[PDB]
């Protein structure tokens, strides 16, 4: 897991529940003096100790937790690497290029990125079917993901996800319906 996912983590949780909590988290769940160094690969299970530390302290089911993450990665993901969101000029784009534009670029930034397998097919009625398959399961990460695209283009979006891993299938359906965008008018 890329340092510079923990960086945005440690800016949503300094934003909502302070710094002071933050260094908490890290103290506990993390090496004496750790830095996430944003392009270092770190153990995923030093994430999701502190997701799931957090989740706790909310409440919160932990899948929700990653969902809202996901979302705040988006932005978090489009303001360090806004020429690769700059390539797309709608949703349906970008989503449809997760795969063969977004993550290729990423293997050329990142040293050896831990990415998940993703395949976008576009389909009647505005909708697409995105699979998506990863040995970290973390589609809810990636239905977040998608909501934070879809308000970065100022679109408005919903999600079926009744094939999971997480109810013992080999991969994730993702079957997005776009609701509305800047180029949707009566249907
Ligand atoms: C919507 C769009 C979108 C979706 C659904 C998406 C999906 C994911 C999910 C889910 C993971 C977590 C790992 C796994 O195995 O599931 C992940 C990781 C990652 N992705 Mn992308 N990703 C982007 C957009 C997306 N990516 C954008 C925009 C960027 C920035 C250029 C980016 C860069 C990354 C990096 C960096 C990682 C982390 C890789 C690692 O930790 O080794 N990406
Ligand atoms: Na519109
Ligand atoms: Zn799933």
């Amino acid at each position: 897991m890329k340092g510079i996912i923990f960086n945005v983590l440690e800016d949503m949780v300094v934003a909502q529940c302070g710094m002071s909590v933050w260094n908490e988290l890290l103290e506990k769940h993390a090496p004496k003096d750790r830095v996430y160094v944003s392009a270092k690969s770190y153990a995923e299970s030093e994430l999701f100790s502190i997701v799931q530390d957090v989740a706790q302290r909310l409440n919160m089911p932990i899948q929700d937790v990653v969902k809202a993450f996901g979302q705040f990665l988006f932005n978090g993901l489009a303001s360090r690497h806004t020429d690769v969101v700059d390539k797309f000029d709608d949703f349906t784009s970008l989503v449809m290029g997760i795969h063969d534009v977004i993550h290729l670029e990423v293997n050329k930034l990142y040293h050896e990125p831990s990415l998940p397998h993703i395949n976008g097919q576009l389909l009647p009625n505005n909708q697409i079917a995105l699979r998506y398959s990863s040995p970290r399961r973390l589609c809810f990460c990636a239905e977040g993901l998608l909501f934070g695209a879809a308000q970065h283009f100022a679109a408005a979006i919903q999600i079926s996800h009744d094939t999971c891993m997480h109810t013992g299938a080999d991969h994730c359906m993702l079957i997005i319906e776009l609701q509305n965008d800047e180029n949707l008018y009566f249907q």
